[PDB]
């Protein structure tokens, strides 16, 4: 609009906190918080993780008393990551739909303790295959699509029966936010509500939730390279993202986050559909480190929630869920 | 997307509250609000006002005195509209800039006490003129643009000395925003806002206004018509903020609100510019008619503000400032 | 296209390696890299820096000798910031000018020995006032914004006599690239370059940068709020670039980085110009402390780059820029 | 965005060599090429093509041996092109099925001795037939479409029983990706990719090729035309790609190259999906017969090959891939 | 549209040439041809060269003697291109302004003989200088923008004394447009015509014209790429466009053609302004050689041709004007 020094003097806005006020463009708010957690089996079990300072494993029971705090503070959600032992892992996976599993547990306690929080499920072969990979292994190593589908769709069913509002199928597969959608339509789930993690990157920051899991171990890498997305690749994605609405998908999601910021832009801007980004365990790990050795203030746990707002996105899935909803 | 039902039901975000928390596109924030007050001259004067009801006038010990609620609120600034004595009227509308006016006084009380409060004045000669309309008039009772121009200038310089964060030239006079830009920057008030009322309207809804302050008593006919927009004009709205913000606005406004919230979304959208809108007396009035009347909910005031922050509005200016600072 | 499942699978070119590489969208290569360089006073001095692990600060002596490697690598550019003794700064930032300063010296030791190495000047006052604010101070503390203009327009014509291609205003004063330009062309520095900071923000992430400078201890507050941008906003962004481009700059900054991502998407789509963004001193302490961790892979160093690249940058700021270049 | 001479004077990105490099929009990689080679059935074969200087048909042997070198070079793929003898041809194109044709031999070779190479085969009746029309006649001499794509996906069914990891229909039959998808997916070869020549025009570049194959001696005229497309219409590539998207391609290719670089910008443009365009025979020889004579200087090699990344293309099909591997 | 086979065959079409005919989307005429020709001193004089096979350099009296021809194919301009004596070359290309120069001789004679004629003169200094460099040289061999301006000026107030219709700038100066015009203007050359190269890269198909004029021997390289861009760019050439249009340029043109066709696409799309494009000595000889060879079909000149038309190009500089319009 022809704008010009002195006539526009951009400052001017910026001169007091009450006109930075008036023209911020954009708020974050409890509202847009997702709490991951990483569940335990057993009772009376807490554990902490190395590589994510301050996040711990809790079992069932401790998260239902956990919860409290987190439902109080108004944390809308949380997103569920069972930590599997090693003796229910197997290559067909069949830990992911069985009724009695931590997932399913967890699942039916929080639902009847807490009727208004939002329960996430992950749906994923990954942390039940004895390999650690994100489905069925063909002869040649190589995660079969169509394969893996017919345990994620099992898998979806079980959570839904449970009580779970959200289903968020996390393995990159081909068409399974359809496969899923048609099993949930045709088993009478008409309003579970499915969280595509539609343009999920072959990224190296995923490397601290190796240890809070005990899944894959290789990261960003050629397995993980013939499924997840190419990090060159920002206009791939909004063929992911279109694939996932036509297929049904209620919210979509991009992971990592603030290294694919322009990726949520460009698919809030493309769909103008609920678009949801993960701050995922290395993007917390990073962070936190650098707050411990007082290379960076606290501060920054903010700054880099309302980045994700800035860019386009209606919910953040964070590990700083409860640190930023006291902040806010 | 190619969304089609049954694997697309819009209904599952809606189902409940959490997830329509997680997908709500907009918050409306204590932030977002401007309250207009009505200024007295004198002391310990508080006066009804039959067409607001809920609003009084005040005198400026008063205005001082409510104004520290309203910064514990949180309201971000206040925009003051003097009633002047019939008196101080004139055909030069010379009060408009005297030192000692009513808006120059209030605005030098209120910044020395409360020195983080906004306070945007109003660039306006119809409180002042003896007829009561928006400038000067010619031999044929024609509002003269360049020569009112000339008022509004010097006005605006005295808002600016006595310490007024910004300025808002209401009246609808061509050219008026460089002008008033150019001899802020001549004069040294380089970080002055203007918050140009650049798409203003030809409207009936400001007929309570009159009872509260006491200017035109003729509204939306035919002397506003040739300075106040046709309602019928949306594409001619483009063109005054594009030729307010070259000028050098640092922010431009709708008015009125409710009635014009698609001027609202096509001008947030065409230029991306700190973006503001008016709830005007009438709709103030009206919805607080209906509801002392029990005709509406008394939600029906967050609903309006709402309406305004999804059209586009960064800021809303409205008379529900502080009944809405309580309920959100 | 209406692509759909199983007509369309996306994990068909994500098979092998050999079809990731036909569709890959983009390549990060040496021409993408400019490294910054800390440089103090001095001979044979080279001192560590405890928040940035591996970055040391160097006499000119020593700079000379180590860029003989990163001109060898193929880093096409160096952005000096000179380590200003404390006994050299002022309230009138007057080192800031010096023909006999760190980066004047430096400049002219550079373009003698490395006649094709690009040289970036940093125009900015805040490694030269006793307050380390950026630019000169009133009698509130406010950075006077054509005061410091006129520092920063004698400082930018000093980095030209000492031989600098670029020199890089960095400080958010507004007008200060017009004003820059209109000096460099009137003493006959035509092809001087002018690489604004076009859409700097109020960040936390600078923290590591206070250590190796020794400039402003606040950050991202109410100061540095007054000129810096609110992290929220997002349309502001294009504004500034807008002004930047019209008053000549020959490239556009986005800074931080990794954080403003979706800013850098939204300034090359809507400009197309010539954009590069700074991965900022928190952005590589919060990556180095993960990476000596042992919490996060050192591939996410390329990754971080790449994600620079698909975002739409053309250059990056990076103090990765030499182990990059050997990755690459 | 108001850039003028002489705040704006492009000349200085272009003033040194490092910022040149800076501001490169585009870089060409060895990732970008695609070798294109003809394939003679026999042992210890190799001819030359007199309208192709440099180019050699040879024996499955010999491209073994040749093939080495190439993917020493980094050459990401092949596009085989066998050169069928006269005695295997016929009216029904039986030889483009044949399990023991030089195309499947070849495949089935080259992906035992080098399994990371992408083989991509020519889905084309044009080799087999009698005549050397791109498909099966009719009474009057007009290619049969659905007929003929009947054909075209026994051949490529064969391909993908060879080992191809892609294969690249380039008869412009309509409907044919769709048959070809559907009868891949039927017979579980769920990642083969279709490289899909989608907007392939009535052209005379492709002269040299008959030399080559001893496929069709007319081009580019009255049959050809009646599937090939006009080399005046633009709109019309878009609907083609449409199609073939639609249909189910990984990628889709324009032909030939640089007399369609408008066509590539509008295809990546519209649909931003993974392009290609093929440098054919014609741009080749003609390169070629100016170096060879001295009138253009060796570099328009690279220059070519650049123009097709500035384009849009993701790779290039280039007979110049083994020199341009070299001067990268 | 939602267009599907069988429903939709793009082959129906083209089935018939009635129906190709009532589908093709551009048609080359004689109106969108200009022919470039060289011109010698003297009298009786014709030169073939030996790069551009068929192509002569003519004495003035042979010119006008061919130009009867060109008139009667109905050519609608010439661009003239003198082949300067050595002995009138000089360091201050004063040649380039010689009311007697061979261009101006030409002019007038041309002007006088044909006045429907279009003449488009060459504004460059290129063919005068010692060196043959696009400009004036500084003491460090640099092209001087400025000082080579000030010669470019006088040369085209001395085409339009001569009675150039139209003066096309072919030196990449920056804001040579603006200057050209200023003169032309203040001079009373209201009418004269520029035609701006406003997107002329730094190519090596410019190598026939050096041996047609004697000018620079260097191409596409490093002196060169301070002024002519760099071929890996695209956006760059809008930038150059809308300077030369605000410059006050009646057309633009991109050079070389067809390796730039994308080019002339943006910016017809970009600008909607009459669109050039050089078919450059380097693209006749190498479609020359081919055809000449029997390796390419001479059909391939209209289809050239028919490229430039489809890609946006209102007018085309070429070679083969004369054989172009023979063949239409
Ligand atoms: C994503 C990783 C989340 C994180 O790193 O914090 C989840 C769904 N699982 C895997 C295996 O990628
Ligand atoms: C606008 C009217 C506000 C209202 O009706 O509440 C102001 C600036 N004044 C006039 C006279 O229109
Ligand atoms: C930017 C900070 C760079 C960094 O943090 O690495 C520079 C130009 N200086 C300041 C004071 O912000
Ligand atoms: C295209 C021609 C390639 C070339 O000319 O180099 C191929 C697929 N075949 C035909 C017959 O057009
Ligand atoms: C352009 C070259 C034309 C050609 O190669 O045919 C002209 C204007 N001159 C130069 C020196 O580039
Ligand atoms: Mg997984
Ligand atoms: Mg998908
Ligand atoms: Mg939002
Ligand atoms: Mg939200
Ligand atoms: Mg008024
Ligand atoms: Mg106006
Ligand atoms: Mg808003
Ligand atoms: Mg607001
Ligand atoms: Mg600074
Ligand atoms: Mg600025
Ligand atoms: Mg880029
Ligand atoms: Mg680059
Ligand atoms: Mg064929
Ligand atoms: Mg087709
Ligand atoms: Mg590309
Ligand atoms: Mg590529
Ligand atoms: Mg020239
Ligand atoms: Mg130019
Ligand atoms: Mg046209
Ligand atoms: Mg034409």
């Amino acid at each position: 609009a022809n704008r010009a020094y002195p006539y526009t003097r951009l400052r001017r806005n910026r001169r007091d906190d009450f006109s930075r006020r008036l023209v911020r463009e954009n708020v974050l708010t409890v509202d847009d918080l997702i709490l991951p957690v990483f569940v335990l089996d057993g009772v009376n079990q807490r554990e902490s993780i190395p590589s994510m300072p301050g996040v711990e494993r809790l079992s069932i029971d401790q998260l239902l008393i956990e919860a409290e705090e987190w439902v109080a503070l108004g944390i809308p959600a949380l997103a569920l990551f069972p930590v599997t032992p090693v003796e229910k892992k197997s290559l067909d996976a069949a830990e992911a739909y069985n009724p009695e599993g931590i997932a399913q547990r967890a699942t039916r306690a929080l639902r009847e303790r807490f009727p208004e929080l939002g329960i996430i499920t992950d749906v994923a072969l990954d942390p039940f295959t004895t390999h650690g990979q994100d489905g069925i292994l063909d002869d040649d190593g190589y995660v079969l699509n169509d394969v893996s589908i017919d345990v994620l769709v099992r898998q979806a069913l079980s959570h839904a029966e449970a009580g779970a509002q959200v289903v968020a199928p996390s393995d990159m597969m081909d068409g399974r936010i359809g496969a899923i959608r048609e099993a949930l339509e045709s088993a009478g789930h008409t309003n579970v509500r499915i969280m595509a993690y539609s343009a999920k990157y072959a990224s190296a920051y995923y490397g601290p939730f190796r240890d809070a899991v005990g899944s894959a171990s290789n990261l960003g890498k050629g397995n993980k390279a013939t499924y997840q997305m190419d990090p060159a690749n920002s206009d791939e994605a909004l063929h992911e993202v279109a694939a996932d609405l036509a297929e049904g998908a209620d919210m979509v999601m991009v992971k990592p986050g603030m290294p694919y910021l322009d990726i949520v832009r460009r698919v809030k801007d493309e769909f103008r559909a609920p678009t949801f980004v993960y701050q995922v365990s290395g993007e917390y790990a990073m962070h936190m480190g650098a707050i411990q050795n007082g290379w960076l203030a606290e501060s920054v746990i903010l700054e880099s929630l309302t980045a994700f707002k800035r860019a386009g996105a209606d919910g953040i899935l964070t590990y700083f869920a409860k640190q930023a909803a006291e902040q806010l």
